[PDB]
DNA sequence: GCTGATGCGTC
DNA sequence: GTCCGACGACGCATCAGC
DNA sequence: GTCGGAC
């Protein structure tokens, strides 16, 4: 009747988490987790003696909070947690503690760590806790439920019970469990391996923490044929970046497939007669949009009769696309629509199948699965299609297909082994992807100017880790530009030393940004920085992006998709920044794509 | 309804 | 060679203040 | 989705 979690204090879990975090090496980290796990299982045998659904799940879901799927979203991140703590603790709204919580990335040695910053605010203001692990999970259920119920007052009540009955140390971990980032220094594969030799593999075919804890409760009992099951979300197979020069060797010198890389959203479909379920890339259920029955949804009523008559059970893997009925073309993922919440029509482009009736297909060759896929339903253009797998054998065909995708303004191509099996959650292992941005020289890059700064968080706390960037207005001959229009934010591509060195150089030039008193040299759209810098003191950065897309957030009216810093252009001066004219040329050069040049 | 904040999934 | 948080974009939903 | 880097 009872549960182990109802007898384990939450402080015992926090003690283990504190020992794992402070532990230096992986051996020490594993040891502390095993002591907690072994003790839990010993207690588990005693309490129950002889059915039982109880398991390590109430503790596992807090150790791996990113894997939580039963509980809905809390609706709370660092900003809301700070506001709630200010209101529940009744902090002076303009005091030092309230401003530190709301501005936890601005340093005042823990800038960028909201939990640690909250801990020091709480240490003198808080009573050692008394809640059990089950009680904590019950209160976390209440917060998620009340967020879904749109009862902010009940969130405050549920959280106030957590604050009152927990020590400052416990609340630091409760905050990390709510944010879903524990910073234990040990990966979820290591946690899984300690729990059971089959936990990782079983999680990849279920995405269900409680099923993993329930089925693999005995570390000696191992499951035999762990596989994809109907109506269970499996982690989809992924694709590694191909080395174009070695593509024939990577395909084992045999024939291979080449298919277009579609710019949609990954989605898997489970079918049993009139019952359908749809799961996203990370396992979230989107049946409400696509349709649980042939009478509801954006997709299911239009595909129900595409299937052959003898198809009772079916598991599909594909890419959800927006189809334009007028132009008979796909609208790429991004602006103006969301395929999971839609005069366009949802089109499901299928490229794999994992089950047909009483037949599991994950261990069949890709060619065999492609053969079965081509016979289990009749395609309906613009509703449900099959991704064509063009056969090829040479490196020169792959380069042609890439240039064809560049010409067609497509994202890229996929290259797959026809003899490979379906390996859930595996990157590569038969699937390769090729984009223009992977080839040196193909991309038209942008030399733009840093104009704004933002404080970092986490491992990049305490420094300006990302930046607001702008382009210049063309000045008369011999003159330098004086007005800049913001284009995009960027915060990746630099090593930590380069970010640190750039931070020391620009340190003495940052000026606090005032939205009611902006600088005249920088014209911002909706997006405002935390600090600005006058252009003459700043630095040019060379930006690689995939394309220029519309934006309501930057003064140029457009921004960059997938931007990153390729080089910090110390060899350029600030006034050598690219102008709005250079941007307009690039934007209309190839419908926004920054790839318009063939590989040779 | 609009705007700006804030959060949540996708990429 | 793998895995992860810190970053980028979006649409949509929700909220408070207007 | 990319990125550098811890592992
Ligand atoms: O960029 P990335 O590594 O996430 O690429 C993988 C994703 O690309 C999408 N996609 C589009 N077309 C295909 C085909 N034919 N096969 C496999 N994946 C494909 C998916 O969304 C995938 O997750
Ligand atoms: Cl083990
Ligand atoms: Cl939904
Ligand atoms: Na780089």
């Amino acid at each position: 009747s009872q549960t182990v979690a109802s007898h384990v204090p939450f402080a015992d879990l926090c003690s283990t988490l504190e020992r794992i975090q402070k532990s230096k090496g992986r051996a020490e980290k594993i040891r502390h987790f095993r002591e907690f796990l072994d003790s839990w299982r010993k207690f588990h045998d005693a309490l129950h003696k002889n059915d039982v659904t109880d398991s390590f799940y109430p503790a596992m879901r807090l150790i791996l909070p990113q894997l939580e799927r039963e509980r809905m979203a809390y609706g709370i991140k660092e900003t809301m947690l700070a506001k709630l703590y200010i209101e529940l603790l009744n902090l002076p709204r303009d005091g030092k503690d309230a401003l530190k919580l709301l501005n936890y990335r601005t340093p005042t040695g823990d800038a960028g760590d909201f939990a640690m910053i909250a801990y020091f605010v709480l240490k003198p203001r808080c009573q050692k806790g008394s809640l059990t692990i089950q009680q904590v999970n019950d209160l976390l259920d209440s917060i998620a439920s009340n967020n879904s119920a749109k009862r902010k007052d009940l969130i405050k009540k549920s959280l106030l019970q957590l604050i009152t009955q927990s020590s400052a140390l416990e609340q630091k971990w409760l905050i990390r469990m709510i944010i879903k980032d524990l910073k234990l220094g040990v990966s979820q594969q290591t946690i899984f391996s300690v729990f059971h030799n089959d936990a990782a593999e079983l999680h990849n075919v279920t995405t269900d923490l409680e099923k993993v804890c329930r089925q693999l409760h005995d570390p000696s009992v191992g499951l035999s044929d762990i596989s994809i099951t109907l109506f269970s979300a499996f982690k989809p197979m992924l694709a590694a970046i191909a080395d174009i020069e070695h593509i024939e060797k990577d395909m084992k010198h045999q024939s291979f497939y080449i298919e277009t890389k579609l710019d949609g959203e990954r989605m898997q479909m489970h079918k049993d007669g009139d019952v359908y379920k749809y799961f996203s890339r990370n396992g979230y259920n989107y049946t409400d949009q696509f349709g649980a029955s042939p009478t509801e949804g954006s997709l299911t009523p239009f595909i129900h009769n595409a299937f052959k008559a003898d198809i009772q059970i079916c598991i599909l893997d594909g890419e959800m696309m927006a189809y334009n009925p007028n132009t008979q073309t796909f609208m790429q993922k991004g602006t103006k629509f969301d395929i999971k919440r839609m005069d366009l029509q949802t089109c499901y482009c299928v490229f794999d199948v994992l089950m047909v009736n009483n037949k599991k297909l994950g261990h069949e060759t890709l060619r065999k699965r492609y053969e079965i896929l081509s016979s289990i339903f009749t395609p309906i253009p613009g509703r449900i299609e099959i991704v064509q797998k063009t056969q090829a054998h040479t490196k020169n065909e792959v380069i042609d297909a890439l240039n064809e995708a560049i010409d067609k303004r497509e994202e890229g191509i996929m290259v797959k082994q026809p003899l490979s099996i379906y390996k859930p959650d595996k990157r590569g292992e038969g699937w390769l992807k090729i984009k223009p941005e992977y080839v040196s020289g193909l991309m038209d890059e942008l030399d733009i100017l840093i104009v704004g700064g933002y404080w970092g968080k986490g491992s990049r706390g305490g420094m300006m880790s990302h930046f607001l960037c702008a382009v210049a207005e063309k000045p008369p001959p011999g003159e330098k530009p004086s007005v800049f229009h913001t284009l995009s934010r960027v915060g990746s591509g630099c090593t930590m030393k380069e970010l640190y060195d750039l931070g020391l150089k620009l340190a003495k030039y940052w000026k606090p940004f005032h939205r009611k008193a902006p600088p005249s040299s920088i014209l911002c759209g909706t997006e405002k920085p935390e600090v600005y810098i006058e252009p003459c003191n700043s630095v040019i950065v060379q930006i690689k992006a995939a394309e220029i897309v519309p934006s309501d957030m930057y003064k140029t009216g457009c921004t960059l998709r997938f931007p990153r810093i390729e080089k910090i252009r110390d060899d350029k001066e600030w006034h050598e920044c690219m102008t709005l004219d250079d941007l307009e040329q690039l934007r209309g050069k190839a419908s926004g794509k920054l790839a318009s040049k063939h590989l040779y």
